[PDB]
Protein backbone atom coordinates (compact mmCIF):
# COMPACT_ATOMS: atom_id res chain seq x y z
CA UNK A 1 0.00 0.00 0.00
CA UNK A 2 1.75 3.26 -1.13
CA UNK A 3 0.62 6.01 0.33
CA UNK A 4 2.28 8.93 -1.24
CA UNK A 5 2.04 7.83 -4.87
CA UNK A 6 -2.39 9.99 -7.17
CA UNK A 7 -0.48 9.47 -10.58
CA UNK A 8 2.25 7.44 -12.55
CA UNK A 9 4.63 9.93 -12.15
CA UNK A 10 4.09 9.86 -8.07
CA UNK A 11 4.03 6.01 -7.74
CA UNK A 12 7.11 5.88 -9.97
CA UNK A 13 8.92 8.58 -7.73
CA UNK A 14 7.50 6.88 -4.47
CA UNK A 15 8.74 3.43 -5.03
CA UNK A 16 11.81 3.36 -7.56
CA UNK A 17 12.63 6.93 -7.54
CA UNK A 18 14.36 8.83 -10.75
CA UNK A 19 17.22 8.43 -12.23
CA UNK A 20 19.56 11.89 -12.50
CA UNK A 21 18.94 11.35 -16.22
CA UNK A 22 15.23 10.63 -15.89
CA UNK A 23 14.69 14.02 -13.54
CA UNK A 24 16.77 16.33 -15.21
CA UNK A 25 15.52 15.45 -19.07
CA UNK A 26 12.18 15.91 -17.73
CA UNK A 27 12.70 19.10 -15.84
CA UNK A 28 14.48 20.61 -18.94
CA UNK A 29 11.71 19.40 -21.62
CA UNK A 30 9.20 21.19 -19.02
CA UNK A 31 11.43 24.12 -19.14
CA UNK A 32 11.51 24.62 -22.92
CA UNK A 33 7.97 23.85 -23.32
CA UNK A 34 6.60 26.90 -21.22
CA UNK A 35 10.29 28.94 -22.94
CA UNK A 36 8.83 28.14 -26.63
CA UNK A 37 5.13 29.57 -25.39
CA UNK A 38 6.90 32.73 -24.00
CA UNK A 39 8.74 33.31 -27.35
CA UNK A 40 4.98 32.13 -29.40
CA UNK A 41 3.67 34.80 -27.14
CA UNK A 42 5.73 37.24 -28.14
CA UNK A 43 5.64 36.18 -31.82
CA UNK A 44 1.54 36.32 -32.07
CA UNK A 45 1.98 39.82 -30.78
CA UNK A 46 4.19 41.57 -32.97
CA UNK A 47 3.19 39.89 -35.92
CA UNK A 48 -0.78 41.22 -35.28
CA UNK A 49 -0.67 43.59 -38.43
CA UNK A 50 0.85 41.45 -40.96
CA UNK A 51 -2.84 40.13 -41.07
CA UNK A 52 -5.66 42.16 -42.45
CA UNK A 53 -8.42 42.95 -39.32
CA UNK A 54 -10.80 40.40 -40.40
CA UNK A 55 -8.65 37.58 -39.27
CA UNK A 56 -6.98 39.26 -36.26
CA UNK A 57 -9.36 37.35 -33.97
CA UNK A 58 -6.96 34.18 -34.72
CA UNK A 59 -3.74 35.87 -33.69
CA UNK A 60 -5.69 36.94 -30.52
CA UNK A 61 -6.68 34.05 -29.48
CA UNK A 62 -2.92 32.50 -30.51
CA UNK A 63 -1.78 34.67 -27.84
CA UNK A 64 -4.28 34.23 -25.41
CA UNK A 65 -3.51 30.54 -25.80
CA UNK A 66 0.56 31.26 -25.78
CA UNK A 67 -0.11 33.25 -21.89
CA UNK A 68 -2.23 31.03 -20.47
CA UNK A 69 0.26 27.66 -21.35
CA UNK A 70 3.31 29.92 -20.50
CA UNK A 71 1.45 30.38 -17.21
CA UNK A 72 0.40 26.88 -16.74
CA UNK A 73 3.56 25.08 -17.80
CA UNK A 74 5.78 27.32 -16.03
CA UNK A 75 3.70 25.94 -12.75
CA UNK A 76 3.75 22.35 -14.16
CA UNK A 77 7.52 22.60 -14.32
CA UNK A 78 8.18 24.23 -11.09
CA UNK A 79 5.59 21.20 -9.84
CA UNK A 80 7.96 19.16 -11.08
CA UNK A 81 11.85 20.01 -9.70
CA UNK A 82 9.30 20.84 -6.36
CA UNK A 83 7.68 17.13 -6.12
CA UNK A 84 10.95 15.05 -6.43
CA UNK A 85 14.11 15.41 -4.29
CA UNK A 86 17.86 13.75 -4.16
CA UNK A 87 18.27 11.16 -1.79
CA UNK A 88 22.25 10.55 -1.46
CA UNK A 89 22.28 7.28 -0.37
CA UNK A 90 20.42 5.44 -3.64
CA UNK A 91 21.34 8.54 -5.95
CA UNK A 92 17.97 8.72 -6.99
CA UNK A 93 15.16 11.38 -7.00
CA UNK A 94 12.29 10.55 -4.64
CA UNK A 95 8.71 11.58 -3.99
CA UNK A 96 9.25 14.53 -1.16
CA UNK A 97 6.63 13.78 1.51
CA UNK A 98 7.35 17.50 2.34
CA UNK A 99 6.42 18.76 -0.95
CA UNK A 100 3.49 19.39 -2.87
CA UNK A 101 3.52 16.21 -4.85
CA UNK A 102 3.01 15.73 -8.53
CA UNK A 103 -0.36 17.22 -10.09
CA UNK A 104 -1.20 16.92 -13.53
CA UNK A 105 -4.21 19.77 -12.29
CA UNK A 106 -1.71 22.53 -14.35
CA UNK A 107 -2.02 20.70 -17.43
CA UNK A 108 -5.52 19.42 -17.92
CA UNK A 109 -6.60 23.41 -16.70
CA UNK A 110 -4.61 24.48 -19.50
CA UNK A 111 -6.09 21.96 -22.02
CA UNK A 112 -9.89 23.11 -20.73
CA UNK A 113 -8.84 26.35 -21.36
CA UNK A 114 -6.92 26.52 -24.87
CA UNK A 115 -8.85 23.85 -26.71
CA UNK A 116 -12.17 25.51 -27.11
CA UNK A 117 -9.84 28.75 -28.09
CA UNK A 118 -7.74 26.96 -30.65
CA UNK A 119 -11.32 25.30 -31.87
CA UNK A 120 -12.53 28.80 -31.82
CA UNK A 121 -9.94 30.52 -33.97
CA UNK A 122 -10.15 28.71 -37.06
CA UNK A 123 -13.42 29.97 -37.74
CA UNK A 124 -12.13 33.85 -37.98
CA UNK A 125 -9.91 32.71 -40.58
CA UNK A 126 -11.39 29.94 -43.40
CA UNK A 127 -15.25 30.81 -44.29
CA UNK A 128 -17.57 27.67 -43.90
CA UNK A 129 -19.76 26.76 -47.08
CA UNK A 130 -23.16 24.88 -46.30
CA UNK A 131 -22.65 24.79 -42.31
CA UNK A 132 -23.66 27.64 -39.51
CA UNK A 133 -20.88 29.17 -37.66
CA UNK A 134 -22.71 29.03 -34.47
CA UNK A 135 -23.34 25.39 -35.08
CA UNK A 136 -19.86 24.48 -35.27
CA UNK A 137 -18.50 26.31 -32.33
CA UNK A 138 -20.87 24.98 -29.91
CA UNK A 139 -20.28 21.90 -31.06
CA UNK A 140 -15.50 22.48 -30.63
CA UNK A 141 -16.94 23.76 -27.36
CA UNK A 142 -19.29 21.01 -25.92
CA UNK A 143 -17.40 17.97 -27.27
CA UNK A 144 -14.34 19.96 -26.18
CA UNK A 145 -14.75 20.54 -22.52
CA UNK A 146 -16.41 17.10 -22.57
CA UNK A 147 -13.27 15.46 -24.20
CA UNK A 148 -11.01 17.14 -21.42
CA UNK A 149 -13.70 16.43 -18.51
CA UNK A 150 -14.01 12.85 -19.18
CA UNK A 151 -10.30 12.49 -19.44
CA UNK A 152 -9.55 14.27 -16.01
CA UNK A 153 -12.05 11.78 -14.65
CA UNK A 154 -9.79 8.98 -16.14
CA UNK A 155 -6.47 10.31 -14.94
CA UNK A 156 -7.28 10.08 -11.34
CA UNK A 157 -7.61 6.01 -11.53
CA UNK A 158 -4.89 5.74 -13.84
CA UNK A 159 -2.86 3.94 -10.63
CA UNK A 160 -5.52 2.87 -8.24
CA UNK A 161 -7.81 1.58 -11.05
CA UNK A 162 -6.87 0.63 -14.83
CA UNK A 163 -10.34 -0.59 -15.87
CA UNK A 164 -11.71 2.95 -14.77
CA UNK A 165 -8.81 4.69 -16.26
CA UNK A 166 -9.48 3.05 -19.93
CA UNK A 167 -12.90 3.37 -19.83
CA UNK A 168 -13.47 6.77 -19.06
CA UNK A 169 -10.04 7.43 -21.41
CA UNK A 170 -12.86 5.18 -24.23
CA UNK A 171 -15.20 7.67 -23.67
CA UNK A 172 -13.28 10.95 -23.73
CA UNK A 173 -11.71 9.42 -27.24
CA UNK A 174 -15.36 9.82 -28.65
CA UNK A 175 -15.53 13.88 -27.93
CA UNK A 176 -12.19 13.75 -29.51
CA UNK A 177 -13.42 11.89 -32.56
CA UNK A 178 -16.17 13.95 -33.00
CA UNK A 179 -14.12 16.57 -33.09
CA UNK A 180 -11.92 15.32 -35.56
CA UNK A 181 -15.07 14.67 -37.80
CA UNK A 182 -16.02 18.57 -37.41
CA UNK A 183 -12.23 19.97 -37.76
CA UNK A 184 -11.91 17.47 -41.26
CA UNK A 185 -14.90 19.33 -42.32
CA UNK A 186 -14.57 22.68 -41.53
CA UNK A 187 -11.24 22.45 -43.11
CA UNK A 188 -13.05 21.03 -46.24
CA UNK A 189 -15.62 23.68 -46.51
CA UNK A 190 -12.54 26.15 -45.42
CA UNK A 191 -10.91 24.90 -49.18
CA UNK A 192 -13.93 26.30 -50.82
CA UNK A 193 -13.33 29.33 -53.19
CA UNK A 194 -9.69 30.11 -51.96
CA UNK A 195 -6.51 30.54 -53.94
CA UNK A 196 -4.79 27.04 -54.37
CA UNK A 197 -1.82 28.53 -52.41
CA UNK A 198 -4.34 28.50 -49.64
CA UNK A 199 -5.65 24.86 -49.80
CA UNK A 200 -2.33 23.76 -49.60
CA UNK A 201 -1.89 25.66 -46.02
CA UNK A 202 -5.00 24.40 -45.06
CA UNK A 203 -4.56 20.63 -46.09
CA UNK A 204 -1.21 20.93 -43.65
CA UNK A 205 -3.06 22.33 -40.84
CA UNK A 206 -5.10 19.22 -40.95
CA UNK A 207 -2.35 16.56 -40.80
CA UNK A 208 -0.87 18.67 -38.18
CA UNK A 209 -3.80 19.01 -36.14
CA UNK A 210 -4.50 15.18 -36.91
CA UNK A 211 -1.11 14.31 -35.43
CA UNK A 212 -0.52 16.66 -32.85
CA UNK A 213 -3.82 16.10 -31.57
CA UNK A 214 -3.55 12.52 -31.16
CA UNK A 215 -0.08 12.44 -29.34
CA UNK A 216 -2.49 13.57 -26.57
CA UNK A 217 -4.10 10.19 -26.09
CA UNK A 218 -0.88 8.40 -26.48
CA UNK A 219 0.68 10.43 -23.95
CA UNK A 220 -2.08 9.35 -21.59
CA UNK A 221 -1.45 5.73 -22.22
CA UNK A 222 1.96 5.71 -22.90
CA UNK A 223 2.79 3.67 -18.97
CA UNK A 224 0.86 1.34 -20.38
CA UNK A 225 1.84 0.69 -23.58
CA UNK A 226 4.58 -2.07 -23.24
CA UNK A 227 2.27 -4.12 -20.41
CA UNK A 228 2.13 -3.24 -16.58
CA UNK A 229 5.37 -3.77 -15.54
CA UNK A 230 6.82 -3.56 -19.32
CA UNK A 231 9.67 -1.07 -20.76
CA UNK A 232 7.01 1.88 -20.65
CA UNK A 233 6.30 1.04 -17.18
CA UNK A 234 8.81 2.98 -15.27
CA UNK A 235 10.61 6.29 -15.61
CA UNK A 236 11.15 5.87 -19.24
CA UNK A 237 7.20 5.74 -19.41
CA UNK A 238 7.24 9.17 -17.55
CA UNK A 239 10.12 11.01 -19.81
CA UNK A 240 8.31 9.71 -22.84
CA UNK A 241 5.00 10.94 -21.39
CA UNK A 242 6.15 14.35 -20.97
CA UNK A 243 8.25 14.77 -24.33
CA UNK A 244 5.30 13.56 -26.11
CA UNK A 245 3.01 16.40 -23.84
CA UNK A 246 5.41 18.77 -24.99
CA UNK A 247 5.68 17.69 -28.89
CA UNK A 248 2.06 17.88 -28.85
CA UNK A 249 1.49 21.25 -26.78
CA UNK A 250 4.17 22.89 -29.22
CA UNK A 251 2.45 21.77 -32.52
CA UNK A 252 -0.91 22.33 -31.73
CA UNK A 253 -0.74 25.76 -30.33
CA UNK A 254 2.56 27.56 -31.79
CA UNK A 255 2.83 25.71 -35.15
CA UNK A 256 -0.89 25.75 -35.22
CA UNK A 257 -1.13 29.46 -34.78
CA UNK A 258 1.46 29.60 -37.22
CA UNK A 259 0.11 28.21 -40.21
CA UNK A 260 -3.13 30.04 -39.58
CA UNK A 261 -1.55 32.79 -39.36
CA UNK A 262 0.37 32.32 -42.87
CA UNK A 263 -3.22 31.27 -44.09
CA UNK A 264 -4.29 34.83 -43.32
CA UNK A 265 -1.38 36.49 -44.96
CA UNK A 266 -2.45 34.60 -48.40
CA UNK A 267 -6.05 34.69 -48.57
CA UNK A 268 -5.19 38.34 -48.86
CA UNK A 269 -3.24 38.17 -51.57
CA UNK A 270 -6.03 37.48 -53.80
C1 LIG B 1 -2.67 22.57 -26.12
C2 LIG B 1 -3.78 21.71 -25.65
C3 LIG B 1 -4.33 20.75 -26.40
C4 LIG B 1 -4.62 20.93 -27.85
C5 LIG B 1 -4.96 19.62 -25.75
C6 LIG B 1 -5.61 18.58 -26.32
C7 LIG B 1 -5.96 17.40 -25.59
C8 LIG B 1 -6.57 16.31 -26.11
C9 LIG B 1 -6.71 16.06 -27.57
C10 LIG B 1 -6.60 15.14 -25.24
C11 LIG B 1 -7.53 14.17 -25.27
C12 LIG B 1 -7.59 12.92 -24.50
C13 LIG B 1 -8.05 11.79 -25.09
C14 LIG B 1 -8.51 11.72 -26.51
C15 LIG B 1 -8.16 10.47 -24.40
C16 LIG B 1 -7.40 10.41 -23.10
C17 LIG B 1 -7.61 11.68 -22.31
C18 LIG B 1 -7.14 12.94 -23.04
C19 LIG B 1 -7.78 14.10 -22.27
C20 LIG B 1 -5.62 13.04 -22.90
C1 LIG C 1 16.06 28.57 -16.87
C2 LIG C 1 14.99 28.77 -17.93
C3 LIG C 1 15.31 30.00 -18.74
C4 LIG C 1 14.81 29.79 -20.15
C5 LIG C 1 14.52 31.14 -20.78
C6 LIG C 1 13.05 31.24 -21.09
C7 LIG C 1 12.84 32.21 -22.23
C8 LIG C 1 13.62 31.75 -23.45
C9 LIG C 1 13.47 32.76 -24.57
C10 LIG C 1 12.00 33.10 -24.75
C11 LIG C 1 11.85 34.42 -25.49
C1 LIG D 1 7.03 32.45 -41.53
C2 LIG D 1 6.63 31.86 -40.19
C3 LIG D 1 7.87 31.49 -39.39
C4 LIG D 1 7.84 32.24 -38.08
C5 LIG D 1 8.37 31.38 -36.95
C6 LIG D 1 7.52 31.62 -35.71
C7 LIG D 1 8.36 31.53 -34.46
C8 LIG D 1 7.47 31.48 -33.24
C9 LIG D 1 8.30 31.54 -31.98
C10 LIG D 1 8.26 30.19 -31.30
C1 LIG E 1 6.49 42.77 -38.39
C2 LIG E 1 7.09 41.45 -37.98
C3 LIG E 1 7.83 41.61 -36.67
C4 LIG E 1 8.85 40.50 -36.49
C5 LIG E 1 8.17 39.23 -36.02
C6 LIG E 1 9.18 38.28 -35.42
C7 LIG E 1 9.09 38.30 -33.90
C8 LIG E 1 9.66 37.02 -33.34
C9 LIG E 1 9.95 37.17 -31.86
C10 LIG E 1 9.92 35.82 -31.18
C11 LIG E 1 10.87 35.81 -30.00
C1 LIG F 1 -11.56 27.71 -16.24
C2 LIG F 1 -12.71 27.65 -17.22
C3 LIG F 1 -12.18 27.50 -18.63
C4 LIG F 1 -13.32 27.48 -19.63
C5 LIG F 1 -12.79 27.79 -21.01
C6 LIG F 1 -13.01 29.26 -21.31
C7 LIG F 1 -11.86 29.81 -22.13
C8 LIG F 1 -12.39 30.61 -23.31
C9 LIG F 1 -13.45 29.82 -24.05
C10 LIG F 1 -14.16 30.72 -25.04
C1 LIG G 1 -20.41 6.44 -16.94
C2 LIG G 1 -18.92 6.16 -17.01
C3 LIG G 1 -18.48 5.46 -15.74
C4 LIG G 1 -17.42 4.43 -16.08
C5 LIG G 1 -16.80 3.93 -14.79
C6 LIG G 1 -16.03 2.66 -15.05
C7 LIG G 1 -15.75 2.00 -13.71
C8 LIG G 1 -15.00 0.70 -13.90
C9 LIG G 1 -14.47 0.26 -12.56
C10 LIG G 1 -14.54 -1.24 -12.43
C11 LIG G 1 -14.12 -1.64 -11.03
C1 LIG H 1 4.64 16.63 -34.38
C2 LIG H 1 3.44 17.00 -35.23
C3 LIG H 1 3.87 17.10 -36.68
C4 LIG H 1 2.66 17.11 -37.57
C5 LIG H 1 3.09 16.97 -39.02
C6 LIG H 1 3.03 18.32 -39.70
C7 LIG H 1 3.13 18.14 -41.20
C8 LIG H 1 2.37 19.24 -41.90
C9 LIG H 1 2.98 19.49 -43.27
C10 LIG H 1 3.22 18.18 -43.99
C1 LIG I 1 3.31 8.44 -29.09
C2 LIG I 1 1.91 8.74 -29.60
C3 LIG I 1 1.67 7.94 -30.86
C4 LIG I 1 0.58 8.62 -31.68
C5 LIG I 1 1.01 8.69 -33.13
C6 LIG I 1 0.57 10.02 -33.71
C7 LIG I 1 0.26 9.86 -35.18
C8 LIG I 1 -1.24 9.81 -35.37
C9 LIG I 1 -1.58 10.13 -36.81
C10 LIG I 1 -3.05 9.88 -37.07
C11 LIG I 1 -3.46 8.53 -36.51
C1 LIG J 1 11.67 23.80 -30.42
C2 LIG J 1 10.69 23.77 -31.58
C3 LIG J 1 10.10 25.14 -31.77
C4 LIG J 1 9.25 25.18 -33.03
C5 LIG J 1 8.86 26.61 -33.31
C6 LIG J 1 7.65 26.65 -34.23
C7 LIG J 1 8.06 27.14 -35.60
C8 LIG J 1 7.01 26.73 -36.61
C9 LIG J 1 7.53 26.95 -38.01
C10 LIG J 1 6.44 26.62 -39.02
C11 LIG J 1 6.49 27.63 -40.14
C12 LIG J 1 5.82 27.05 -41.37
C13 LIG J 1 5.92 28.05 -42.50
C14 LIG J 1 5.54 27.37 -43.79
NA1 LIG K 1 13.84 18.75 -6.73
Amino acid sequence: TQELGANFENFIGATEGFSEIAYQFTSHILTLGYAVMLAGLLYFILTIKNVDKKFQMSNILSAVVMVSAFLLLYAQAQNWTSSFTFNEEVGRYFLDPSGDLFNNGYRYLNWLIDVPMLLFQILFVVSLTTSKFSSVRNQFWFSGAMMIITGFIGQFYEVSNLTAFLVWGAISSAFFFHILWVMKKVINEGKEGISPAGQKILSNIWILFLISWTLYPGAYLMPYLTGVDGFLYSEDGVMARQLVYTIADVSSKVIYGVLLGNLAITLSKN
